[PDB]
């Protein structure tokens, strides 16, 4: 009987212009997502360079997301994690206070908590707010893995925790998850394997590619949720080349490059330690892009 | 292309007093046939191919071919080697013993390059006129057949029709079928049978089906009939046993399970394989309690 | 280049009632000074830098700086972040607080490219005029500072004088010192302190030294004098404790050990870090009985 | 225990017209002897053991044994298998041909358990009365001989005297020699020859010494004499070639290098091994130019 946020979702890039958050660009990109069938937007996740934004920039992009999605069906699943439990709790309350429909909370990075620590970490977050909480497992970035058992325990013990965004290249784990707890919302955080995760009972994606091709990712997800597996697989197969090229360098360097190449943002700006891609990868992204039809504003 | 697909079983090789129990072997193959299996794989990894003599190799292929006569069930004989000259000989020998096709594992230990793997399989494919299925299991061989190499071999050689993937890498299975949708992707990883079938895979070469042939058969055929809800339901249902059968290196758990179920008479391996630990014995037994194990 | 080398300790940060036990911190540092340690590292990974406020970062740097005045012991302050603008600020801040140098961990989580890491560390190095030691620990950060990037930063930037390696990769430590023998390679992995020192490493930033500073100090200085025999013998003796201190994620075992001794009064962590399991707890307690633990 | 240690070479096996070039094999061996090598390893991994017939196996051991008679140089014959019965046969086979000891690789592909590895090697060790060196190369075999199993085999079996480690794991080499300092740890990884020797290792089984036997010999001897400064410098000098010799799977680069230097007449392999890419060919040739290569 849990409240959930599922479907086609986009981990929004955060455009910079002259080192500032391009707030009008942010709103325009979100409207573009809404107009192409996206079900929810994820402000200031990994793809939004959450690590290099200030807390005010944090609030500004959640507020823009919440405003722009008002009066539409599109929900706002705000990035609000940290590797310090006390800060993650504050960011959760902060996100709720700004009107987010739920929070995406990344597993603590760098300090490698144990499974017991991860349980108490997320339990403290879940008890702090009364909006849905989606776990976020990306061990290649955090250095830790939320075990299947820990995810299931958190799902069963805490009311707001309703699923997990898996970015782990481990379809075995997604079988494990849904075989032992079929009530949870398994969310793909790995564009290349969107369809295999959905076809096994996953209920959504939090996509990088959808920044560039929101119509294609949304269509894929809705095909799969409607059990039209043949058409969902067909879009997944078509998207493989771009899905992979968007990680030739660390996300979000390629996707922001692609967004700039398509004319969707005004300046290829990052905040250090992130930076422009290599010129060979610049050309690689530009070539893979030309084979896809990119909607405008 | 001529193909061999569907639900397939990597047959264990039972031993009695250190020798191949040929009657048990035939009885086990008949059990597979009667539970809906589409093909059997003699002397694969699960069949302890490494420790059988060539002569035992022939004996197990012949029993498989003889036991499948008068049925639709094909024999996809294990016939690989990390020496190309030997792999060619095993392919030709498998064909001469009546196999319908060969499963040919990527060279283990000596780590050929992608160029070497191409020439290896091309020499095998040109040696026979029966279907050849590639077999990628990097955790055992120390090498990986890249997507590009698999696709090139599929396109350049008439007998090569697909690959048995045992790599825990669903991304690669998207890669394979997205760029070459005509190939037969075969799952060599029981736990992810359904995700591979759901992405367009056309069969399984199963370990679990030694113990639960009816469930693996039903899973595969549901998926091939695009009844994905029913295939997933068996896959989720099989997860516990699918994993426990790898608590020690295959085929140590599956032979242990077969012995616990009374399907083979003696828990015998050939060294360097051996009985499992007493705790893993108990674990296999416990996981087994939740499943319905067909007899003979 | 100005350098900070020798036997160094990544200081734990004791908590009492959820606050930094300031008295305890100073007393622990004094214990380190009195047992031959050459530098202390406040608020590194072992110091739970991730869960301390900027206020608390300052407090432990200030305590470290004041406690080492009038001694030969240097303060190499932890001052890294995965945001370059913040890493520059923390570097400047550490400087103003009287730190002798900074340890700056590779950006975690956001996985910068080698180009990004170069610009990141170049911005830090140009922000201060005190030595900067790079810190590569890919198991925690998700990224690796390549040998090429480390060498470029060492050669291009004045203050960058070496790297604290915690990567379990002795090949990389050969690579580093073979192509740039002027850099200070620092072991960030206690179990392999001696192999790194014997290949030209010039110090350690130790976890074990929290509990056994005299033994790590002796190991390092034996090695720096090319008394390899004595350095290896201490390294071999410490292997058991060096490993058990990572049965769970550092600093959970070392803080447990410090509590099991008489050195901190409360086994407190800041979530998501927490007390170890009970079996690891007895496990740390059993191994400790083998070593002689200095008091205050 | 009887031991075979010092500077040792994993001999390449030259082929000419698809056959073992027996006169070249002998010329190369003599070359090794004349440049200070202490033992030669016929038909190991670098000798393409996987693609030689058993008669060619016998031929290359016999040539090694005959060429080393009347010298100090020992012959440590490759004689491993992933089937214990065959590995036992190959061990007895090597002893009857006059080998001084055997190198026996851990079973590849079929991934035996630690218990299985113990029984595998115990059967081999009890089969012969000549020294047995274990060989751990998990990147190629798919398995790993644990420290505990290595130590158990060393303590339980008289002729098992050490291990040739090719695992890029200096922590394990500390673990091994800290808990069992009497065993002979042998480097199977040229780039980290010095770190392994400096920790108490007593020899190397080298790929690089095929091309530069004098340099590997001096390195090893300097180290055995505790002249670590001279051993480390040679190790640092050799790093580039040590790494480039694995741009592609060994022995593809070393045979390419041997051919480029004129030490072998034909760049021939047995499939699935083959010529390197022309990019990597050029790279091997460039790296070579910095080293002084001895002739015959
Ligand atoms: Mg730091
Ligand atoms: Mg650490």
């Amino acid at each position: 009987d849990k409240n959930i946020i599922i479907g086609a979702m986009t981990a929004l890039i955060t455009p910079f212009k002259n080192g500032k958050v391009d707030e009008q660009s942010y709103a325009r990109l979100i409207k573009r997502q809404i107009e192409n069938g996206i079900d929810a937007v994820v402000p200031v996740g990994t793809t939004g360079e959450s690590a290099t934004l200030t807390h005010e920039e944090h609030r500004t992009c959640i507020e823009i997301a919440v405003e722009t999605c008002k009066g539409t069906k599109v929900k706002v699943l705000a990035g609000a994690g940290s590797n310090a439990t006390h800060e993650a709790v504050g960011l959760a309350k902060f996100a709720k206070e700004h009107g987010a429909d739920g929070i995406l909370s990344v597993a603590p990075y760098y300090n490698k908590p144990t499974q017991q620590g991860l349980y108490e970490h997320y339990k403290a977050i879940a008890q702090s707010v009364d909006i849905p909480v989606l776990l976020y497992n990306v061990p290649g970035r955090t250095g830790c893995e939320i075990s299947t058992d820990t995810i299931i325990k958190l799902f069963r013990d805490c009311e707001n925790i309703y699923g997990v965004k898996e970015a782990s290249g481990n379809i075995d784990k997604c079988v494990d998850l849904l075989a032992h707890e079929p009530r949870m919302m398994l969310i793909s955080g790995e564009d290349a394997i969107n369809y295999p995760i959905l076809s096994n009972g996953g209920k959504g994606v939090i996509s990088v590619t959808s920044n560039l091709l929101p119509d294609m990712i949304s269509a894929l997800t809705h095909f799969a949720l409607d059990e039209n597996y043949k058409e969902a697989k067909k879009i997944n197969d078509e998207l493989y080349n771009i899905n992979k090229i968007l990680f030739c360098e660390s996300n979000p360097i390629p996707i922001k490059t692609a967004m700039y190449l398509a004319g969707l943002i005004e300046s290829l700006e990052f905040r250090l330690p992130l930076c422009s891609p290599s010129k060979e990868n610049f050309a690689k992204i530009e070539e893979v892009m030309k084979k896809y039809k990119i909607k405008g504003f």
